This record gives C-alpha cells, sequence and structure tokens, in this order.
DNA sequence: TCCCGTGAGCCTCCGCAGG
DNA sequence: CCTGCGGAGGCTCACGGGA
C-alpha cells in the first residue's frame, strides 16, 4: 500500500524553488518532466499514509421526536361488506365476548392465523398488512377481530434497499370490526435453514421482528400460550404486557404499617430488585450536601491584551473550549436504603408512592477536598455518612454495591474488578467537623473483629495492532486465532501481543478467493479458517474510499460494491459466525445519505442475521477522549442479539450526541443513561500525569517510570505487579521553528496559535524567524484597537490573491489568519490540552498544524508522546508497539480504545451466558 | 438565486525498476 | 549515483439539485 505525503507539517507548506535538477526539469519549468519527483525542499519527513479521514460534528440538535408508532396512526379506510357469518362452534365464551375460530366475509372464508391487508385513510401509503390473533362476537353484537401488524421492509430502516415482499413482525396490534378488512393474503415464514451456516456462496415473506426505535432486527420470540391465552394468541400484547410489568414499581415485603404509611423490606423495579441497606443510583437534584459550600469570587480583571503584541488575540471571539470539562455533569448520587415506606390509596399499598430514607453518600470530589482532593483515590471509593435524605423510588436509576472496605472477603481491587457496579468505603465523613473518623458499627455488616466460560474462536479482520481485539480479551470472550492486517508495522505489533494468533499480512480479497477456491494455507504455509473455525467476525473496514455525503451515482456506487466493508461482508457471508462486529468511524452512517448503514443491514438482514446499529461515545467508557463509533452488530439466527452498553463515565454532552437520523426518521440505542452514570470523567491529568518530563525529540524508547501511579486511571495501565520500566515515551522532533512557537503558547486553558506573539525570535537553528506584517486591510474583521490592519493579503481587502504577498519563516504562521476567516480561525491549532480536559480525537500522526491539531502538552514545550496517545486510547502500558515513531503513533490513532471494546465484549458475554 | 458538495478528470510525486 | 517510468492518491472546476 502507497504511502504519501501530509499538508500540514513545515517542509510541505514551504513552495517551489526553481534551483534543483528536478525544479528545473518540472514541465511548468520547462523541463521535459521525465523526472517526476517533488522540490528538494519539499521532502515531507511526515511523509506516510493520510489514509484516513476526520469526522465533523454534521448532526444538528436533533431536537426532534422520537418515531411515532407505525400503523398506529389510525385512520383507516373501512370496507363495506354485505355478510359476515360465524363458522362451526365457538372456541371459547368468556364474561364480555366469544370467541370463534372461523368467520366467512362475502363469501370468503378466514381464520385465526391468517393474515389480511387493511386500506389506509392516506392513499400514498402502502396497504397494511396483519395476522389474525383471535375472531369474537362482542356484547354490543359487534363481530372483531385483532390484528397483529406487520411492517414492510421500506417502513424500516432498510427503506427502499428492502426487499418489496419482505414483512417484518411489529409490537403493534389493535381491535377492529371485521369490516375493516379488504383482502386475505398469503404470507409465509423465512425460518433459517437446519444448514444455515453452510450456505456461503412472489409471496409476502417474514423472518425477523423489528423494533422501530433501537432499529433492532431479532429473532421472532418464542414465548408459549397459556391457558387462558391460547384462543386469543397475539405476540404483539404480550411483549407489552411483559414490559409494563416490568416497568412499573412492584412491592415484595411489607414490614408493618404506620401513619399512614406502610413500612416495606423488599420492593422491585424495571427488573432490579431491592432490599434494605442495599445501595442504590440517584440524579445529582436528587438532594443536595449539607456541607457548608463557599461560593467562589468573581474573577479579577484582566488587563486588555496588547494588540500589538498579540494580533490574532481577537480572533480568540467567546468560544467553546475545545476539550474542556466545564460542560461535565455531576455523576449519579449514591445512598444506602435506610427505610423504605409507601403511601396508600382505595384502602391498599400505593406502589406509585414508594419512599426512601437514605444515608447519603460522599464521593470523595464531594468533600471540602474538592477535586483536588479526589486525583490519586479510587473511582469507586465512597465516604460514608450519616446525612440522611427522603428520596422518590421513581427516581433510582439502578441499584449498586457499596460495601466496607475491611468487612471484604477479598482484596479491594479483586473486589472492584468482580463486576459492575462496586464502589467501597473506608472511612466516614463529618461535613461539620469537616474530619475523617471511621465507619459506624452500623454500617458495617455485624462481623468477626479485626482490620483486612467458553471463548469464541475470534477472526479479527483489518485488524490494526488489536484494539478491539484487547478489549475483547479483557473482556473474556474471545480467543483470536486468526487475523488479517495488510500494514505490516500494525501486523507484527499485533504478533507482539498474540503469541496464540495466526496474523496473515494480506488483502483480505485474496486471503477470501483462496479459502474459496479450496486452499488450506497461503504461500507461506499458514492455516487458513474454514467453515466451522469461526465464531466471532469482529474488523473495522476503512470507508475512504467513498466516504461521501452526496447520493449515490452510477459509477460512484461502483467503487462501492468493491468496498472493503463489502468484503468484510463477504467474510461474514462466507463464515457465517455467532457474532459479526463492524466498528467504523461515526460517520459511517450518514455516508451517501446513509446508504451505506442502509446497504449493510440489507445484507445482514438477507443472510438471515438478527442486526443492530448505534453510536458510541469513547469517553464514557473510560477514556479522556473524544471519540463516536458507528457500531453494527449481527447474531446468528440461534443467538441474542446484544445490547449496547451502558455508559460508565460522565461526559461533554457535547460529546455525547448518539442519536442517529436515517431518512428523516430518528434511530437510538438502547442506552438509558443518558446525562449522568457511576463515575467521574477522566480527565488529562488522570491520563498521564505520571510520566517523566521529555524535551522536543526525545527518542529514548526506554526510561524509567520515575515515580508510582498518581491516578485510579494509571494504577489500572501500569498494573500492580512491578514494573519500572516506561517504553514508548517518544515524540516527533519538530522543526527549529515550530519547536519555538510550541515555546511560546501559553500555559492556560484555551491556549493555541491565536495567542503566540508577533515577535523576531533567534531560534537554536542561527535562522531567525520574523514578524508577520499586516499590509492589507480585512473588510471582514475591521482594525486593531488602535487602528492597525489586520489583513495579510490581497484578498482580505477582498481582491484576488497576490503570490508575492506569502510570508515565510514568521512567528505567527502567515497561512493561518491568511484562511482563518473561512475556517473558523483554524481554533485549536498550536492548541495545549489542559489538565482538566481531554484529548479531541487521538490521531494516527500529531500536528499542531494539521485539522485536529490540538496536541501540544499541558505544560511541556511539545508535542504529545505516543504512550501519552496509547494512555488517552485504553492501552495497557503492558502493550506493545511496532515501527518508528511514526507507524507507532497511526497504530495507536487507528484502534479502538481497548476500554470501548472491552464494554462491548462484556455486552456479548450476557449472550453467551444465557 | 444561491450555495454547498461534489466527483470525473488533470496534477503530483512515491516506490521502485534498471542502467 | 543516475534516469526514468507506472500508477494511486491528491487537488480542480464545471455541473446538479436542494430548497
Ligand atoms: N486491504 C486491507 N487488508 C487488510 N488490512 C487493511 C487493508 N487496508 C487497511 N487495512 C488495515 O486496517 C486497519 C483499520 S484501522 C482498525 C484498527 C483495529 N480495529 C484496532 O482496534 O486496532 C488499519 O490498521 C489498516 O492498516
Ligand atoms: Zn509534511
Ligand atoms: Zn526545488
Ligand atoms: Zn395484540
Ligand atoms: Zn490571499
Amino acid at each position: 500500500m502507497k504511502r504519501r505525503r501530509c499538508g500540514v507539517c513545515e517542509v510541505c507548506q514551504q513552495p517551489e524553488c526553481g534551483k534543483c535538477k528536478a525544479c528545473k526539469d518540472m514541465v511548468k519549468f520547462g523541463g521535459t518532466g521525465r523526472s517526476k519527483q517533488a522540490c528538494l525542499k519539499r521532502r515531507c519527513p511526515n511523509l506516510a499514509v493520510k489514509e484516513a479521514d476526520d469526522d465533523e460534528e454534521a448532526d444538528d440538535d436533533v431536537s426532534e421526536m422520537p418515531s411515532p408508532k407505525k400503523l398506529h396512526q389510525g385512520k383507516k379506510k373501512k370496507q363495506n361488506k354485505d355478510r359476515i357469518s360465524w363458522l362451526g362452534q365457538p372456541m371459547k365464551i368468556e364474561e364480555n365476548r366469544t370467541y370463534y375460530q372461523k368467520v366467512s366475509i362475502d363469501e370468503e372464508m378466514l381464520e385465526v392465523g391468517d393474515c389480511v391487508s387493511v386500506i389506509p385513510d392516506d392513499s400514498s401509503k402502502p396497504l397494511y398488512l396483519a395476522r389474525v390473533t383471535a375472531l369474537w362476537e362482542d356484547k354490543n353484537g359487534q363481530m372483531m377481530f385483532h390484528a397483529h401488524w406487520f411492517c414492510a421492509g421500506t417502513d424500516t430502516v432498510l427503506g427502499a434497499t428492502s426487499d418489496p415482499l419482505e414483512l417484518f413482525l411489529v409490537g403493534e396490534c389493535e381491535n377492529m370490526q371485521l369490516s375493516y378488512i379488504h383482502s386475505k393474503v398469503k404470507v409465509i415464514y423465512k425460518a433459517p435453514s437446519e444448514n444455515w451456516a453452510m450456505e456461503g456462496g412472489k409471496t409476502y415473506f417474514f423472518q425477523l421482528w423489528y423494533n422501530q426505535e433501537y432499529a433492532r432486527f431479532e429473532s421472532p420470540p418464542k414465548t408459549q400460550p397459556t391457558e387462558d391465552n391460547k384462543h386469543k394468541f397475539c405476540l404483539s400484547c404480550i411483549r407489552l404486557a411483559e414490559l409494563r410489568q416490568k416497568e412499573m414499581p412492584k412491592v415484595l415485603e411489607q414490614i408493618e404499617e404506620v401513619d399512614g404509611r406502610v413500612y416495606c423490606s423488599s420492593i422491585t423495579k424495571n427488573g432490579v430488585v431491592y432490599r434494605l441497606g442495599d445501595s442504590v443510583y440517584l440524579p445529582p437534584e436528587a438532594f443536595t450536601f449539607n456541607i457548608k459550600v463557599a461560593s467562589p469570587v468573581k474573577r479579577p480583571k484582566k488587563d486588555p491584551v496588547n494588540e500589538t503584541l498579540y494580533p490574532e488575540h481577537y480572533r480568540k471571539y467567546s468560544d467553546y473550549i475545545k476539550g474542556s470539562n466545564l460542560d461535565a455533569p455531576e455523576p449519579y448520587r449514591i445512598g444506602r436504603i435506610k427505610e423504605i415506606h409507601c403511601g396508600k390509596k382505595k384502602g391498599k399499598v400505593n406502589e406509585a408512592d414508594i419512599k426512601l430514607r437514605l444515608y447519603k453518600f460522599y464521593r470523595p470530589e464531594n468533600t471540602h477536598r474538592s477535586y483536588n482532593g479526589s486525583y490519586h483515590t479510587d473511582i469507586n471509593m465512597l465516604y460514608w455518612s450519616d446525612e440522611e435524605a427522603v428520596v422518590n423510588f421513581s427516581d433510582v436509576q439502578g441499584r449498586c454495591t457499596v460495601e466496607y472496605g475491611e468487612d471484604l472477603l477479598e482484596s479491594i481491587q479483586d473486589y472492584s474488578q468482580g463486576g459492575p457496579d462496586r464502589f467501597y468505603f473506608l472511612e466516614a465523613y463529618n461535613s461539620k467537623t469537616k474530619n475523617f473518623e471511621d465507619p459506624p458499627n452500623h454500617a458495617r455488616s455485624p462481623g468477626n473483629k479485626g482490620k483486612g466460560l467458553p471463548k469464541l474462536r475470534t477472526l479479527d479482520v483489518f485488524s490494526g495492532c488489536g484494539g478491539l481485539s484487547e478489549g475483547f480479551h479483557q473482556a473474556g470472550i474471545s480467543e483470536t486465532l486468526w487475523a488479517i492486517e495488510m500494514w505490516d508495522p500494525a501486523a507484527q505489533a499485533f504478533r507482539l501481543n498474540n503469541p496464540g494468533t495466526t496474523v496473515f499480512t494480506e488483502d483480505c480479497n485474496v486471503l477470501l478467493k483462496l479459502v474459496m477456491a479450496g486452499e488450506v494455507t497461503n504461500s507461506l504455509g499458514q492455516r487458513l479458517p474454514q467453515k466451522g473455525d469461526v465464531e466471532m467476525l469482529c474488523g473495522g473496514p476503512p470507508c475512504q474510499g467513498f466516504s461521501g455525503m452526496n447520493r449515490f451515482n452510477s459509477r460512484t456506487y461502483s467503487k462501492f460494491k468493491n468496498s472493503l466493508v463489502v468484503s468484510f461482508l463477504s467474510y461474514c457471508d462466507y463464515y457465517r459466525p455467532r457474532f459479526f462486529l463492524l466498528e467504523n468511524v461515526r460517520n459511517f452512517v450518514s455516508y451517501r445519505r446513509s446508504m451505506v448503514l442502509k446497504l449493510t443491514l440489507r445484507c445482514l438482514v438477507r443472510m438471515g442475521y438478527q442486526c443492530t446499529f448505534g453510536v458510541l461515545q469513547a469517553g464514557q467508557y473510560g477514556v479522556a477522549q473524544t471519540r463516536r463509533r458507528a457500531i453494527i452488530l449481527a447474531a446468528a439466527p440461534g443467538e441474542k442479539l446484544p445490547l449496547f452498553p451502558e455508559p460508565l463515565h460522565v461526559f461533554a454532552p457535547r460529546a455525547c450526541q448518539l442519536s442517529v437520523v436515517v431518512d428523516d426518521k430518528k434511530f437510538v440505542s438502547n442506552i438509558t443513561r443518558l446525562s449522568s452514570g457511576p463515575f467521574r470523567t477522566i480527565t488529562v491529568r488522570d491520563t498521564m500525569s505520571d510520566l517523566p518530563e521529555i524535551q522536543n525529540g526525545a527518542s529514548n524508547s526506554e526510561i524509567p517510570y520515575n515515580g508510582e501511579p498518581l491516578s485510579w486511571f494509571q494504577r489500572q495501565l501500569r498494573g500492580s505487579h512491578y514494573q519500572p520500566i516506561l517504553r514508548d515515551h517518544i515524540c516527533k522532533d519538530m522543526s527549529p521553528l515550530v519547536a519555538a512557537r510550541m515555546r511560546h503558547i501559553p500555559l492556560f486553558p484555551g491556549s493555541d496559535w491565536r495567542d503566540l506573539p508577533n515577535i523576531q525570535v533567534r531560534l537554536g537553528d542561527g535562522v531567525i524567524a520574523h514578524k508577520l506584517q499586516y499590509t492589507f486591510h480585512d473588510v471582514k474583521n475591521g482594525y486593531s484597537s488602535t487602528g492597525a490592519l489586520r489583513g495579510v493579503c490581497s484578498c482580505a481587502e477582498g481582491k484576488a490573491c497576490d503570490p508575492e504577498s506569502r510570508q515565510f519563516s514568521t512567528l505567527i504562521p502567515w497561512c493561518l489568519p491568511h484562511t482563518g476567516n473561512r475556517h473558523n480561525h483554524w481554533a485549536g491549532l498550536y492548541g495545549r490540552l489542559e489538565w482538566d480536559g481531554f484529548f479531541s480525537t487521538t490521531v494516527t500522526n500529531p500536528e499542531p498544524m494539521g485539522k485536529q491539531g490540538r496536541v501540544l502538552h499541558p505544560e511541556q514545550h511539545r508535542v504529545v508522546s505516543v504512550r501519552e496517545c496509547a494512555r488517552s486510547q485504553g492501552f495497557p502500558d503492558s502493550y506493545r508497539f511496532f515501527g518508528n515513531i511514526l507507524d507507532r503513533h497511526r497504530q495507536v490513532g487507528n484502534a479502538v480504545p481497548p476500554p470501548l471494546a472491552k464494554a462491548i465484549g462484556l455486552e456479548i458475554k450476557l449472550c453467551l451466558l444465557s
């Protein structure tokens, strides 16, 4: 695969001279041009594959309504039927109605189980189609039936790409006078073959069930008739029934009655069961803290920045600071349920009025110590208080576990790592004496005195260095036996981290065409994967080939049929894994007006897979980086389609638009934690504060950790086993000019190129970087506060660009103010990360002047080291990379953050323990 | 009436041949 | 060294609807 040049670096930007043997031989310079080489001074050191594409926040507010019910639009054209007679004897007689099985309508016979068409109010709409689930005459002498609605492909995400003859069962059903029926249409159920896995290479039919709100296609439910519903069995009804019984609060144990308030010991809601002494997740507003908090003082008056020293500082119009947790919500409040008591209504217990007497729990950042006092603490560690509060059981977000430190029968770390939602506390807090005594005898569970599953054979395609696999492995559901990675450094790094797996360094296409042609091994004698071998197929196909937003055309769609994603599906089609995971950039879901997404789903469903899609933000799963990825899940017919993970960390609301619009329809994932979460957001401080200080160019690929972990995050990434060596703490050697610039960016949050001094600097190069000169008037931007010009080209005056107007070796890059107006003032370029913020999407090659160019260390005068990047993703420091400093950066930036891959991994685990 | 996004087609120069 | 060539990725400009 052929590499190329970056557009950003100081090398590239330098224009052509005409002094070279090549510059002299160029066609434009009159040369024959047989040379075909660039300027000698324009050989970009950063030369590497820019076979990548950043993703913009293209989605709007999505301030729009959830999808209304499909067939639930009422308005159904009633027909006129002359004669409607029952047939045979009644199946069953109830108190209020009488059920039959057969009915004849205008000489036409129908039966329960038959499928009928119906006519919609609107003429445009395609006929409704449904299954008759019961027949009966009512008290009012009316002859009725119950319809279980189908749903046409075109009504789903699939849209027009659906097979016209395909319908999908849906959770919608209503009652109707038989006379609404138009015709009876035949509908076949295309169930999966006995040998489904092995088949790689004019009637209405259905195979799957469609959840509109979540865009999930799943295998028809297995629920079975009871004694009471045999004569009238409808899946849509039961589904809804079981939903409600789960959704609504009930109660399981009552202790006593008192003062018109029954006291309870055990209540349930939404599938979770709460008992006295259990702990609970609540919203931030559920209760305040009885701790005197002094409202901070209004910031001092800042002396107007010198416009002549900081010309381009005006361009910093008040703007949302990129990588700022000033928007971060607070995490769930936590408390221990002390008492439960419900009200009463109609002489009965009123389950809609359950309240909780709770012991407030302090998060370390909740004490007076504030954040500055919780930097080094376990994110799951709590401080007990005796401060109480009463809460409505309707506000409870979930159960969690909070255990006394010492009380635990294992290691604290063992405990935390043991399962989800596990907190612990060691001391207790006194909001009054602001002291830290230890837990009262009633917080503990009275005890003895003293003080302390088969794995899926996975085939990972476009594996890269194996971020994804790493996360899966962590979840313990996979054993990667084969990996395909066309790029040789990535492939090696993968081998380095997985001695058990066979990495094929080839184009997935030929590798596939090999095993299809009945080949057993590639030219290197590596055993090829055979049907039955692969249980899970995960991959990250690049879509750079056709990453377009406009509509498909003739030969643009051809570029697709030959894409890598289509190869991925040919793998899925051939191997027929139990599971299938495609991960991509967030934009995967809207490329080509979402034909990419629609077409892949269409493919999966064609094969007969259960499948869904969603967008996830990595920050929410334990990483100090903005990273939204699209995700497709698929599951063999016999399986359970997994769900999406539930956010673990609170994260900036702007970085979290997870909803997606396809054909003006709004889809979301099962994700419930919209804003808050169990844990605090991970910061740049949390990420890389323990790292030694390094200079620009630091190439030492082995240095010691001069210090211990200073973060929960770090203790997780460095493990507990003694390891004194710090690998890959190395950053790119930036031009002396660029190094000077980085030195002159302030340290405060919000710093970037716009904060640069317009001064003259003697570099450690001998060359001198000059002042930039403003010799044109900028009609849009006006004047300095002192009437100084702000334009650097004839184009700032509306006139045509003068090429001689360009300026070189200047501290403020001439090109920036030159285009800043039409590009948002390049917010972020030469920008520094901030200790309390987060990485903008980790990049494959750190350029202060690339598009995603906020990449300077918070304090040190340099770009971020390879480790700092590996750290902004989820890589354990143990994880090994391979190649020159550039190769490594690219591998890190390309990879799925293990924390995210793990989160998904665990969701899949739940489908094997089914 | 324009504006935004092209994407077919010309422009560039990377990786490697072979003298 | 050098000479030079394929071929693929980039950048351009005329052209199409989306409203
Ligand atoms: N034609 C091809 N065949 C095999 N691999 C390819 C390929 N084209 C690109 N790739 C590789 O596919 C990878 C996609 S980035 C995905 C990385 C991976 N999911 C992780 O978590 O680490 C890149 O590393 C790229 O080198
Ligand atoms: Zn460059
Ligand atoms: Zn030159
Ligand atoms: Zn029903
Ligand atoms: Zn200009």
